[PDB]
């Protein structure tokens, strides 16, 4: 980078740049240490070690459900980095941008060999599994849907596009948070399936390396939107949002030693402060932007959507239980439903409690004018949960969801 | 006027004025009638009349903490209005302004005799209580707080002012209800106090006769906003939020006889078409202001409330049970702390389960700054929860308030 | 053992009647024998001693929801007449017949005391209460809709006239338990409302003397239909149904001694073995009418009602584990639904599982009409399950209700 | 588009008649596009695209266990049709016939290959069997009991015919195709036997031309019983049943483009709006006619049978998850037990769950008089359940089948 580690795609990474990270968590991954990788996982989840490392009931961490959940998942990349360059990771953990339709998938990550044999090596790919200590068995993702490859009724029409762009549209930091954090569950899911010991597991993700590659990407995605903020005139660390949170550090990366050897997270734990990540933490992207747009070219975009009428449902997510995934869908008045959209939340038991403080906007407009139906008529919004397993549930007490409108 | 009924203050109604009204509700209250006085009077509350006078389990039946609840409970007061009018009133539904310092409580409804002129009579105020049939108990008043006679740090600035107004200061109607409700509440209390039934009962507080009165300037300076959203350039009549409700008939209302012999109201149970007041239900408010300030004088204020840095404590309001206050304090690092502010709400235990959508915001700035503390300033916030009755209410669940900060 | 008895109302007894009960199973109440109140109360459901009594997974040996239930439930007054006579009692069981709406609550069971009143003292009334020795609890009652009094669109049709009428109708043997069993539910929640231990809960009810009262009013309906189709050509005592349980001996009258030391009630527990009481159980009714309305004027008043177009909705009941309470409305495609109708059944935590082999019906004909519909219209169609302890039971699983249309 | 069509037996068929359809799935077997083969076959069930196409989790699109289920296929066959006519054909799909004992397997379906035969060449019969890509796999048979050929203690009357002619007895359309559908389950097993990908299992099926062929003779009865009704005195495409169900839009023939790009197939979704095939479908039959008897023959044949006192086993359907086959006999006091009948569902991994609201009965009359036994008599009945590929299916949890009488 500018010394700053530089974060890039997994894909144009070099064969050498490659190769480091591969030696790098291998090496990791048998780090028996306080800050080696199977005690890191014990952060996210499990074993969980909150409320204290081992005081009564113990929650697991990851502020999720919360504003103050990206600068906790901030410093867990950085945590992981700061982590493998302690295995001479040449790189920054490098990011694997899920936000555009991928046909093949990143060979990174998927193959589960690697012939270092050129040089002398020649085994599994380590950024492909990793094995749940206590909870002795193996993070074996089910991707299942590789329909991770889809949509784009224009191309680049895709769900994460939707979904980011949307977020990035926000401008007071809270706002754009709900909506970028449910975009992070989409991936959770994506690759964890129907499998228990997996990504799609609050419990569990942390121990699959694609993990790092995930965040490292949402955390670039939380970057691009700093970035677009300074271009649109507000201080890209300026949080007034939420100021009862942003001062209360983020555990354990507060918890210092022996469970976190790391000192820059460990200063950096009021995520009030962990914004400006080039300056504390010395990383960055090879290139600040969405889907090949300009920060400029992003901005301008949004704005081209706000040219228009827009119509969005609602979501208060309360969530809580293990991680599921809803569809939701416009039943017209004799009842003639469209599938609307979709998002799915990430959790588990040793979830803390979460209630987000406000509505989770999806806008809806382009199934309304195909249906020819407009916000002046009659249509009801339809739901399903639904868990990481056919259990289909109750959509009972779960509270109806609004129907925004968004003219000019 | 052919196709309009006129609403003043309790204090400008001339004898001539509020003899029509003396002798009207009277008469009403004697009405038998599913649209008279005791019927006229379930309709908000005890007893329950709301899935289906039919059904098994009722609940209450008005909409609260719900985007709806202004139009409702402005439908309601058409509903008395109009029966009034059936008994010879010849003006609309007074409102009793508690918005400006109330040196006494007003005479209209508070002595308890009406005497005077033309059938030189001598009969008890029919405007000072009704009485609860079905319960056989009979209504209650208990001004615990009558100290809500004129507080106010600079004059005119007080509680419910501040309240009120900063609630016009928004132009996105949830974003207003969700604050123009709050101050509804206060009455509700401010008069009930602690009597099991009165005014601050969800149940029976449809009963006292104030019920009306109050609802009357709540109606009143609702109508404001629209007049106000009209001096910003938007459509008074439109709300282009919450539309998923902003078209569910309102019951009873919307269940026509047997239980509802007014036409104008079946014919309007739709939300959407009650903000229209003046064409749908032909009343009309003397004078459109509140405390002083014209519609304009009004835009022309709110503004300056906006040249400053403001501080708003956030409270995520999920509310059920019984009636309760809640007043919080905020908390310097030390250990001691200073009133905050304060808000009720009213919640009878036959009550559609509700919570709010959006945070309920209320300003904090004076107050922290007079303890020399500036928005980033280490501070605590805890808060207070009591019954009407008087158990603490544990908020050991209860979700921790934000602390908004504001720009300008 | 000898002698016929004669089942009378609860209302034509005689003070010598009514003495010869009152003082029987006040005795009963305290027969500490197997063939005592507190045991013959056992055979119902709790204590459950039903594959078996000592094997490990026990039920409550009562059948529900399935075809052979009115032979239980028959064999059961059975159980406790004879023992009411074992004890002194010298006429049948009385019933309470409810299809008549009850103005007030039969004095029979409900004084809270006595007076012998052939001799003159204080007792108290024996058929008003009982306790529940095992569970250390004592009945109690909640006549929750004493509104039951309440009744008659045009009226004796009272919801049980319309609801046991139809019963009648049908000729089938099957296809009408169908309909009078769900009957045979209501005065089990309209005498139990909320009480956990009272007659809405499958567990305890027979524990309350007014279930002897109920039951046997429903095994008067049960013969009554017995004329209706003797009168219609049949030979009541054989069914040309369900051959497969009604030989199958019911539990526990088949145990015999030591927890039957009822030998008839053994001897006959094959329940086509019951069919024809007078014979088996020495015992008759004053008269066999519903409505005091002959069997032949039923058989009139029933084809009568073969003479138009009728509209019925279809339920395929399975019951829950709890006894519950749903009603049903329907709906308009406009979305103003409107009360149609309801049932409940006698669910419970010790139970056998059942499901109807075939739908229960309902008529909306009226309801329909009442609202400018017919079959073909179109017409949506809604429902809403409440437990006994106020708690919405989820629908979402509950194969959706079915609309008939009956023509003739 | 234009003109009707005459579905023939699949034996009078005409060598040029058999030309244009076997060259016309010939082509359609090579139609890539969403109204290709392979992919009309994936509307039946696997690959899944029910709620919606994109949704979490899927089920076979196909209506089975229901009420709606004769339209459902009924629609399928004219979206196989219309699309065979799309490519070439000029003749309706014809029907393989079975009531009717097959001494062979007819050609049309099972040379391996065909001879142009009109201008003379080889091709390999399209309609012998096709490939199943997704799968990588390929449909394959299995006569089973080619046995079926066997049939008839007493002529004609086979297996299908018993079962058949009993469906068309039922005047009520739902207590019908009780009996209508398990028939429509027998073709399923016999041709795919044990096969895993084939007809007897509900996911592949479609994708053998048999399927075609065998539901092709199904509607031939469901047309056929249309007339023994309106002979009967009713308007056969309305129902006075079911009605719930009637109206609410068929999978996927409503999507329309782009997984159905077929118009007559989605405007015609209702099954209400598809009774009167030949008006909407154009298309009719060379005869309707079982066995070759007339309308009016059935209508004497049936009430001829309602002669005599005949005896039932009741069974409550509901299928597994798997396609399964159960035969039960019918045991004496003895011990000694005698094959009575046997029927079979089509379950699958991936069905939407379902239990028929009623019994699906089946006469033992004959076994019964056969072995000196009658309805009064004492005889047990016993039931043996196994999975298509020999799989005993434990029995312990299967409501016991009722044995009935029916009189007349
Ligand atoms: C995976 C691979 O490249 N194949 C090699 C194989 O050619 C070789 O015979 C062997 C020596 O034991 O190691 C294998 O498994
Ligand atoms: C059996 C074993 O150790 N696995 C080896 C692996 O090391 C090597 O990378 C691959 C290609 O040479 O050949 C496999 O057979
Ligand atoms: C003369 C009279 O009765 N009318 C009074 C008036 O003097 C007073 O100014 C007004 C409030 O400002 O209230 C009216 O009732
Ligand atoms: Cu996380
Ligand atoms: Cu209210
Ligand atoms: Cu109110
Ligand atoms: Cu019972
Ligand atoms: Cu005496
Ligand atoms: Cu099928
Ligand atoms: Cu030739």
């Amino acid at each position: 980078g500018h010394r700053n580690l530089v974060r890039k795609s997994v894909r144009n990474l070099s064969p050498a740049e490659r190769a480091s990270l591969v030696a790098a968590l291998k090496s990791l991954q048998e780090d028996s240490s306080a800050d080696g990788f199977q005690s890191l996982a014990s952060f996210h989840a499990q074993p969980p070690l909150c409320p204290a490392p081992a005081a009564n009931k113990a929650f697991a961490c990851c502020v999720h459900g919360m504003a103050t959940f990206p600068e906790w998942h901030r410093l867990y990349t950085v945590q992981f980095e700061d982590a493998l360059r302690r295995h001479g990771s040449v790189v920054g953990i490098p990011y694997w941008d899920t936000v555009v339709p991928q046909e093949d998938l990143p060979a990174f990550f998927n193959d589960e060999i690697w012939d270092d044999a050129l040089f002398h090596a020649n085994f599994t790919n380590p950024f492909n599994g990793a094995d749940i200590d206590f909870n002795h068995q193996k993070i074996a993702r089910d991707i299942n849907v590789d329909k991770l490859a889809k949509e784009g009724p224009k191309g680049y029409d895709t769900w994460s596009f939707k979904q980011y762009i949307y977020a990035l549209e926000q401008e007071d930091y809270c706002d754009f948070e709900v909506q970028f954090e449910i975009a992070h569950n989409a991936i959770h899911a994506w690759v964890g399936g129907t499998e228990e010991y997996s990504m799609g597991h609050l419990h569990y993700a942390s121990y699959d390396p694609v993990f790092i590659l995930h965040h490292s990407n949402t955390d670039r995605l939380f970057a691009l939107w700093q970035e677009l903020q300074k271009f649109r005139g507000h201080d890209p660390n300026e949080v007034n949002c939420a100021l009862e949170m942003m001062r209360e550090p983020l555990k354990p990366f507060s918890f210092g030693a022996p469970y976190n050897l790391n000192p820059t997270t460990k200063e950096h734990s009021k995520p009030e402060d962990t914004f400006d990540y080039k300056g504390h933490f010395h990383y960055e992207y090879d290139h600040l932007e969405l889907q090949g747009m300009n920060v400029q070219r992003l901005h301008d975009y949004i704005n081209q959507q706000k040219e228009a009428d827009r119509v969005f449902a609602g979501f208060l997510l309360e969530g809580i239980g293990t991680s599921a995934h809803l569809d939701f869908s416009i039943c017209a008045i004799d009842g003639e439903c469209t599938h609307a959209g979709y998002f799915d939340v990430l959790g588990g038991s040793l979830e803390t409690p979460w209630q987000f403080d406000r509505l989770y906007k999806y806008e809806i407009t382009d199934v309304l004018e195909s249906k020819g139906l407009d916000v002046h008529d009659v249509f009801d919004i339809k739901i399903t949960q639904t868990s990481w397993d056919n259990e289909d549930i109750s959509t009972d007490r779960f509270p109806p969801p609004s129907v925004i409108y968004v003219p000019k």
